[PDB]
């Protein structure tokens, strides 16, 4: 039985907000949705009406939503429900809002805002320390306030804010195994330098290694001074300024030799934590990062033909393998050939 | 005949330097050296002895050697030759020398310096108007000074500098036909998509078109709904700072579609020039943006083993053909899929 909860109170004492989470799991399929309560103070409300929003949103120039001085907003979502007064819509209460209905007592009114299918999930830009404002992603904030008529500043007092997160899942299973031959063939005759490069799945979560088997046979003269296997996130920025990023999450290299004539095995063990990335600006997280349960961005995914400007970010990964082969172009050179397969990486399944 | 000739006086009447060109062919085997020559005034010199040296040095802060605030600053190479009083060495003129003297008189004194082979050639990084400061390459500078002793302050007006540049030529023939294969195995069973990026030859100059001949055969169930062959310029700094930066230079793209058990068969013509990326900044130049002559870096090459940190900055380029496959990864989702050739890119052979 989970003792947690999330709660904020409007500092006026008239609403406060109760939720289970704030991390609610999109299975692709479906998403789960927002149930909490609310809690009202009719003597302090003053005859005000209350109600409870659902806001999704891409924003650039700042961290969070509710900050001054924004460059571009643009909500990709809103609902709205009245819990106070209560149209009268008994619906069958959650095990979780069960558990925060009892210890408040009459004044807790249950709601539930749904999420659509069509928003992304959350993700952040964490901008380099010189390009402050760069800072962009989706965001996500349930809302409670008192008010009397529906186009009325909200007061400071009033409102209550909670910054909530949507985070991806999707099984891994059954799934196939990615593969990736390739054969260059520099110089005359037919001498090629053969590369495979092959996965155990196409899905990976958070924290899982990522086994690369690596198969090189080469055939020409020239030798192989390194073998080299990585993964890149690529992130595409799709509304307001439209920017491009690229970072190495994860690498792991070989010295050895791999003369003409010769064969290489080994399976790599690739592990993209942010962790091992603290360090690094301008990478795409599913947060931010002064919170521990931030992690990389998860793959974006794209269904049919959407407007892509909806998803706000566009982060994708691969794995790149990659031989620095000594001679090939030039008489005494070392140039670079490199084979890339794609995958999806997510968040794991929640206990 | 060429008329044209470089000149500077020292603002004190005393020295001046006279070169034929600024830019000086590096043929990979050999150098062009720095044929010029200095004028004199005795009256003037007061008795101080002239010098004539040849500075490579990288940089890093600012656009020029001569600018007041460096971050970092490490000479590649010096040279001295004295020109007046003159050690007697009456050698050969060049053609070049023999023009710049006639029209002086008696106070010209010819000089050669030389070029190591060690040394890389010029080029430099345009900064983003943001993050002003990254800005570092290599550059070369002529200068002559009247002095007494070696070890003094020489005074403003006394030196005289000219900023000269090395550009990187080679022979594209006789040379082979880089391709690169490659099988894609996604999903159950044994239905690969196949690829072929092939070229015409492995050097390449500014100016010259770059055909990519294309050649997919998608055996597979899925589309393949774009196709993009790209020229990827990669620059790492190897003094200092030692960051990483990476653009696109040039870009050409298929919209049309390949379906299963289809084929598709086109030579794609890419061309990087500066001309079309003067927009993009944090991009590998031979020289200043704002000069007429400048261009895209030229490809740094390393032989057998040499100390990477001299070269200042590493400059290499790739070819790049890229797949946008529908479905692949996820039941209605695009993933890509690339296989990247490497090539040389040099300045073209002056007339």
């Amino acid at each position: 039985s989970r003792h947690v909860m999330y709660k904020k109170t409007s500092r006026d004492k008239a609403v406060s907000v109760y939720l289970g989470k704030r991390d609610y799991v999109d299975h692709v399929d479906s998403v789960e949705p927002v149930d909490g309560v609310v809690l009202v103070d009719p003597d302090l409300l003053k005859g005000k009406k209350v109600y409870v929003t659902l806001t999704c949103a891409f924003r650039y120039g700042q961290e969070d939503i509710d900050v001054i001085g924004l460059t571009f907003r643009k909500d990709l979502y809103y609902a709205r429900t009245q819990i106070y007064p209560p149209v009268e819509d008994p619906k069958a209460l959650t095990k979780v809002q069960e558990r925060l209905m009892k210890k408040l007592g009459n004044n807790a009114f249950p709601f539930v805002l749904e999420f659509p299918d069509f928003l992304p999930c959350s993700v952040s830009l964490q901008p380099a320390p010189s390009d402050v404002g760069k800072a962009c992603g989706v965001d996500f904030e349930i809302k409670a306030f008192s008010t009397n008529n529906l186009e009325d500043r909200i007061h400071k007092k009033n409102s209550v804010r909670l910054m909530i997160r949507k985070i991806q899942y999707a099984p891994d299973q059954p799934g196939p195994k990615p593969r990736a031959e390739t054969s260059w063939q520099f110089f005359m005759s037919d001498k090629p330098l053969h590369l495979t490069a092959s996965l155990s799945k196409e899905v990976f979560y958070h924290g899982e290694p990522i086994t690369v088997s690596v198969s090189v046979t080469n055939k020409s003269d020239k030798t192989v001074k390194k073998i080299s296997a990585s993964v890149e996130q690529v992130s595409n920025v799709v509304l307001y300024s439209s920017d491009y990023y690229i970072k190495t999450v994860a690498l792991e290299e070989s010295n050895e030799k791999v003369p003409s004539k010769a064969s290489y095995n080994h399976t790599f063990s690739l592990l993209p934590l942010l962790a091992y990335n603290r360090e690094k600006r301008e990478i795409a997280l599913d947060g931010k990062l002064k919170h521990e349960d931030t992690n990389l961005a998860s793959s974006t995914l794209l269904k049919e033909g959407t407007d892509r400007t909806v998803m706000g970010i566009l982060v994708d990964y691969k794995i790149k393998v990659t031989l620095t082969v000594s001679g090939l172009l030039g008489d005494m050179t070392s140039s670079e050939v490199s084979t890339e397969l794609p995958f999806i990486l997510m968040h794991p399944n929640p206990d």
